[PDB]
């Protein structure tokens, strides 16, 4: 079967359009009409003048999107295409940091639940973590959920950071260790290492330079070989992107199940049945949206 073809002719004939996240399957960022990070998906979703939005990526990314388009429909392809690191961080966790810190503003990356995002004053990115952080009054900021990107923000900004929880990461990236570093300088020695900030400090600080998978493209520009320590598909997304370079994975099992949910069959799937549509409660879209938007305006 050629699901390319019927992909193509049901998302036109639906005003839809497919946004995928660099992470996607090669085959899947091949249909996407738009590819990018989180950030960039999130602005992205809003300048939708389709109907009907398929979410090639995560729940959390996907209900971003429904949060900035209440009036139009958002489907996932599958409901198993979720972020590890995203459901760790609880309200009961955030709650207990605002009793303990009253005056510290509840800083979210945008890797969470949105339930999660109804208690937070702005959300965050890789992209723009650094940036918003800096812009807050407050010295003293609640982070989460991912620890090793609060290790990078309270670096690079000198706030002090509570983080929330304890142990939230993400398991790709804290898959990359010092080991991985000196393979790399030692298979490639010519080669620059581009490193998420998702990445445990050890590794990060070994890093020429720390980005998220938006800031690899636009800096990728800077060197022409670069070993990649983040998910094994955003080799792919630079190799497309730039044909005369040259990218290598530091690691080839750095994948992420829960993106690899989303396939090209369940896409076309998605599509023909209208499935499955992502829904974001009133009261709790309402609070999420107002930090979500403050990320927007302060990045
Ligand atoms: O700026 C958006 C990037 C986003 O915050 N997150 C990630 C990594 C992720 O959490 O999947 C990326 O680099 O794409
Ligand atoms: S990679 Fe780590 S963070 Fe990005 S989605 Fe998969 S699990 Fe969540
Ligand atoms: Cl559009």
């Amino acid at each position: 079967m050629d699901l390319v073809e019927e992909i193509l002719r049901l998302k036109e004939e639906r005003n839809a359009i497919i946004l995928a996240h660099n992470y996607q399957l090669p085959e899947v960022q091949d249909i996407a009409d738009f590819i990018g990070d989180s950030l960039e998906l999130a602005r992205r979703a809003t300048r939708v003048d389709a109907d009907v939005i398929v979410f090639a990526g995560v729940d959390f990314m996907a209900e971003t999107a429904k949060i900035l388009n209440p009036d139009k429909v958002v489907l996932i392809p599958s409901r198993e295409a979720t972020c590890a690191m995203a459901n760790m961080l609880k309200v009961e966790h955030i709650l207990e940091a605002k009793r303990k810190y009253p005056n510290a503003p509840v800083v979210l990356y945008v890797n969470s639940t949105a339930e999660a995002k109804a208690y937070a004053d702005v959300t965050v990115t890789s992209a723009n973590a650094v940036e918003v952080v800096k812009k807050l009054d407050s010295d003293v900021v609640i982070f989460g959920p991912d620890k090793n990107l609060a290790h990078y923000v309270a670096k690079m900004t000198g706030k002090k950071i509570i983080p929330v929880p304890s142990k939230g990461h993400c398991y790709v990236h804290q898959k990359f260790t010092l080991d991985d570093v000196e393979r790399a300088k030692k298979l490639h020695p010519n080669a620059k290492l581009m490193i998420h900030p998702q990445c445990i400090p050890e590794v990060q600080e070994k890093a020429d330079i720390i980005a998220s998978t938006g800031g690899m493209i636009k800096r990728a520009c800077e060197w022409d070989e670069w070993v990649v320590f983040t998910e094994r598909e955003m080799v792919y997304r630079l190799r497309k992107l730039y044909p005369q370079k040259k990218f290598y994975p530091a690691r080839e099992d750095a994948f992420c199940i829960g993106m690899k949910a989303i396939t090209l069959k369940n896409i076309y799937e998605s599509l023909k049945d209208m499935k499955y549509k992502v829904e974001v409660p009133e009261e709790i879209a309402r609070k999420a949206r107002k930090a979500i938007e403050r990320m927007l305006e302060m990045s």
